[PDB]
């Protein structure tokens, strides 16, 4: 016998494989720094937002930290642990195959009826918009999510059923080169 599979350092790499966008040198730095500020290692919803705020004091990342944190966690404890915290930050940058697509869907389904709803869309789509800006790009451009919203759903639920299931998402998304831009705006930058 030897080491199982539930530790922090080292165990991460083994799992974070195919991604690990934070070589040991990094996660180790925050590890000791995070446990120092919290010997119990527990990032609560409040903390989460606090970090997003300082990052974008000009925006209002409120429902953002909520939606995500809500459709996250694994121990249903109401608190994000170190390994869990970075899991979020990681998926934020870089990805791979449809894996990133499936995850996004679950996040948009504010509820869980295996089906998404226009209500759950505007709410989320609005969170990513009210968060980051758009003038840091190049060509001035703007649009109340109301427009991009009607566009995102119009192409997602191209089957008429009030609600849309993941299956339809991967299809209308993986194909129609357009919904990905917005849908991605939420997931995270490149
Ligand atoms: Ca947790
Ligand atoms: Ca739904
Ligand atoms: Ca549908």
């Amino acid at each position: 016998m030897g080491a199982k599979t539930s530790k922090l350092s080292k165990d991460d790499l083994t799992c974070l494989k195919q991604s690990t966008y934070f070589d040991r040198r990094e996660i180790q730095q925050w590890h000791k720094g995070f446990l120092r500020d919290c010997p119990s290692g527990q990032l609560a919803r409040e903390d989460f937002v606090k970090i997003y705020k300082q990052f974008f004091p000009f925006g209002s990342p409120e429902d953002f930290a909520n939606h995500l944190f809500t459709v996250f966690d694994k121990d249903n404890n109401g608190f994000i642990h170190f390994e869990e915290f970075i899991t979020v930050l990681s998926t934020t940058s870089r990805g791979t195959l449809e894996e990133k697509l499936s995850w996004a869907f679950e996040l948009y389904d504010l509820n869980h009826d295996g089906y998404i709803t226009f209500d759950e869309m505007l709410t989320i789509v609005a969170s990513v918009y009210k968060m980051m800006g758009s003038m840091v790009t190049l060509n001035e451009d703007e649009a109340t999510p109301e427009m991009r919203v009607k566009k995102i759903f119009k192409l997602m639920d191209k089957n008429e059923d009030g609600y849309i299931t993941l299956d339809e998402f991967r299809e209308g998304s993986k194909v129609d080169p357009s919904i990905i831009g917005a849908l991605n705006l939420y997931d995270g930058l490149i």
